[PDB]
């Protein structure tokens, strides 16, 4: 038998993990893209979870999960209300066109507005 139960198993727990804050952050231990999203979400005032798939106990078949599910499986992975929005590049471009404060406004994740946008 393949290893069906546990990737569904990885999938569960990439959906629990997406879900345990109103923003996640998947990501590694060193990569400047992964920093780079951690800065992006700081300086508008975001609230999130990281989740350093590196130093996970599981994190390598949680990032194949993560692969899986959303077809792309790339680290940084950002998900805001327990939906992905996309990778580095996908949160920078959606922060270039003031297009991801709004989403992050709604999530009432930017603690500047507990109100929702």
């Amino acid at each position: 038998m393949a290893s069906k139960q546990e990737l569904d198993a990885a999938l569960k727990k990439a959906k629990e993990l997406a879900s345990s804050a109103p923003v996640v952050v998947f990501s590694k231990t060193y990569c400047g893209y992964c920093n780079r999203v951690k800065q992006l979400l700081t300086q508008v005032g975001a609230s999130y979870k990281v989740v350093e798939l590196d130093e996970l106990s599981d994190g390598s078949q949680l990032q194949s999960a993560l692969a899986h599910w959303t077809g792309r499986g790339t680290v940084p992975n950002v998900f805001i209300g327990g939906k992905q929005i996309g990778g580095c590049d996908t949160v920078v471009e959606k922060h270039q066109r003031n297009e991801l404060l709004p989403l992050l406004q709604d999530a009432a994740a930017t603690a500047k507005n507990p109100a929702q946008l």
